[PDB]
């Protein structure tokens, strides 16, 4: 009832807006005509090639909390919307990995998964990212961030060997299915850098080390009225999500004490500004180690540098602009950018990325 | 009209507030009769000594953008309210930056001036601060976001030696003239803190210096419908502002680079950090030399754990937390704070300080 008059409406606006930007105005009304039909022939509609990717692209340039944004017209989108088996999902996810990775040169990718139909889900992923982490809890073990899902994987038959580094498996579920399926990761197909620092010899003492490649996986990606609620995303990492936050935060690696412990500072004061020694030589040392193994990553001062390009583009090219001031702003070192002396709109434009509920917790 | 009905209102909330908390509940009554016949005969109403003092704490306490929150309570509240003339004027002013100074050991003080009557001001402070230095415009020299006010002083016969550092004069008008008046800072009432390093004995070439006692002066403060335009307040600094901001922006003395210089290191890569590690010497040098002239100054860790035990305060006193992130977040290291990892609800609460109307530009 309700469902099928929402569809439509955001159907209508999406052709319209898509089609003006791809210099195909004339071809809204023919398809416009086709998709209505479709809708109370079956209850939904197919994308075609076109659509979906360039859908994909204008839901990356509509990503408030994104300061990569520069690139939009650039992602490569994989259509993966043949699958129909677990084993199909699995050889799709490998194959993310293995083209985006790319020995290193980061392609900025998506894989574009069968959609929701009735509301109900055809593939569900339940991995925040592909490549991520284990957590454990005696004293803390790993990431913090990633135990809940950890938990998961263990309740399903996994286990991992208990170390700071443990990857986790692929874990989605299949419509049909009433629990998740599992897979381990192949050794061969995770890049991971040890971080080491130009000037300091000690800071290998701390045996640090990050994956190459962020792949969030469970988004749900809205391109006119059809919810993807599987399309894992990729670009390449901004140093100080490694540096300032997964490996500095209290309440994930916690590694501040132990560097400024290697780099010969004392903790003693907070007027000393150990804190703020420790997270610039912990962030140097996180875009050398990237960059001496030749996997593609941007400082945010140049990040922040290439966000200031992307406002004059959109500006001439008409759009407004909509961004998310509190995430825009690099943790490190704020107003060295100009992010920090402006205002955004955090106006919610479609096509769009979302969050979705959690199906573990 | 309107007037006399918005002045009623924000009298009732206040009075019974104020009581509240002042442990008087049973005097509400005596005293909103008397308040109600005063604005009726006059059109206006004028505070207790009690009343005024605790406006003037209640209206810090509910200053969205101020992380030094916690010592709310121990504000030092000067009445001057029986000021006429344009000496008793200075005279409070001079007497403003003597007593909060108070030889480095600051003083988080407020002094009060007549309030506004039937919407006119009786005594205009143009001064954004008490103590400032000046801007000018060939080059850039002195601190440019005073370059309006500098102006202004400058076509009322005010003229500066066109240093980085010129003070500027105290600048305010009394009901009656067209124009404001002007009065020269006497050296031995500001203190001043030249800026040195703790291991680069260097740093002293840059010649950087900033005054200790950071005093609003262009905030209108609104108790209970009473509008106070000049009541001119001080806490101390924290480094940040100095260090990061004052002396780091690239609108105001965009230092970085020079600092970069005398610490030895290359301004030429991005993925170097140049400007962390700039950022992170100049406010260990800001935080060492206020100390070393023993000048009141605060770091940004220790202001961040002072705000989190107001927050623990305002919960157990039954109060709902307001406050703005954008503001309350250091410009340095703010990840490494407990403010950026949390929410804040950025609700204008009465008693408080406004922005109101430059009388210059
Ligand atoms: C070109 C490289 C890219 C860089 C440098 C970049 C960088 C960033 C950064 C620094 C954040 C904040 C991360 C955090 O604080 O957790 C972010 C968020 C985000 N990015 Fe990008 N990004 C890139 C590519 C992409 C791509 C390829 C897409 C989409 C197709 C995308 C979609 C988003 C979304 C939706 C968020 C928000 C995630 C959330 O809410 O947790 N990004 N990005
Ligand atoms: C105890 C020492 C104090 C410290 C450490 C402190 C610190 C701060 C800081 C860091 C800011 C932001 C400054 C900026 O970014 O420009 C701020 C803003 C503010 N503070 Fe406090 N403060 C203190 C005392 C006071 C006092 C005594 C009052 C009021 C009676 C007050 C009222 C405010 C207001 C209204 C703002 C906003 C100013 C604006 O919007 O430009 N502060 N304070
Ligand atoms: N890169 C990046 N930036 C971040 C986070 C991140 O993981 N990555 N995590 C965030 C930590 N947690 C929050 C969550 C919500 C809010 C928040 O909501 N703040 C304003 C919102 C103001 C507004 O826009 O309306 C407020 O109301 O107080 C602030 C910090 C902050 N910024
Ligand atoms: N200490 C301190 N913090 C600051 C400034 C300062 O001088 N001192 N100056 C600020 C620089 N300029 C701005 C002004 C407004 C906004 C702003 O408005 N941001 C959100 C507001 C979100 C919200 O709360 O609704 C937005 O809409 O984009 C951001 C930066 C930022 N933070
Ligand atoms: N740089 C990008 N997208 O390309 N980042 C996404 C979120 C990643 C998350 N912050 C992490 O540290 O794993
Ligand atoms: N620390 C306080 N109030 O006490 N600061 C107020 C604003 C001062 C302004 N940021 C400056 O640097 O001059």
């Amino acid at each position: 009832g309700s469902h099928m008059e929402i569809l439509w409406n955001e159907a209508k606006a999406f052709i319209a807006e898509c089609y003006q930007e791809l210099g195909k105005e004339e071809e809204v009304k023919d398809r416009l005509d086709s998709i209505k039909s479709e809708i109370d022939r079956t209850g939904s509609y197919v994308h075609t090639k076109e659509e979906l990717e360039h859908g994909a692209k204008m839901a990356w340039r509509n990503s408030n909390r994104c300061i990569g944004r520069l690139f939009w017209n650039s992602l490569n989108v994989i259509d993966r919307r043949d699958v129909r088996t677990k084993e199909d999902v699995r050889d799709a996810l490998f194959h993310h990995i293995e083209t985006a990775t790319n020995n290193g040169k980061i392609r900025p990718s998506i894989t574009i998964f069968p959609p929701e139909e009735k509301g109900e889900k055809q593939v569900e992923i339940w991995n925040h990212q592909l490549i991520r982490y284990a957590g454990y809890e005696g004293e803390r073990i790993g990431d913090p961030a990633s135990r809940s899902l950890t938990a998961a994987c263990e309740q399903l038959g996994w286990r991992g060997e208990r170390t700071d580094f443990d990857l986790l498996p692929l874990i989605f579920r299949m419509r049909g299915d009433e629990q998740p399926v599992w897979y381990e990761l192949p050794r061969s197909l995770v890049i991971e850098v040890p971080i080491t620092h130009p000037d300091i010899e000690a800071f290998s003492d701390l045996e640090l080390k990050w994956y190459g490649v962020p792949i969030i996986s469970d988004m749900k990606l809205e391109v006119g009225g059809i919810h993807y609620n599987a399309a894992p995303f990729n670009g390449w990492y901004m140093g100080t999500e490694i540096g300032a936050r997964n490996l500095a935060d209290e309440k994930r690696y916690d590694k501040l004490k132990k560097v400024a412990s290697v780099i010969g500072i004392s903790t003693n004061y907070n007027t000393d500004l150990w804190k703020d020694q420790a997270l610039v030589e912990l962030n140097k040392a996180v875009l050398y180690s990237y960059k001496k193994q030749g996997v593609s990553i941007v400082d945010h001062h140049t990040a922040a540098s290439q966000f200031k390009r992307f406002e004059e583009q959109e500006e001439e090219a008409g759009r407004k602009l909509t961004g998310d001031w509190t995430w825009l702003i690099p943790p490190i070192s704020p107003a060295a950018t100009h992010i920090f002396h402006r205002s955004y709109d955090n106006s919610i434009v479609k096509p769009n990325y979302f969050y979705q509920d959690k199906p573990y917790e």
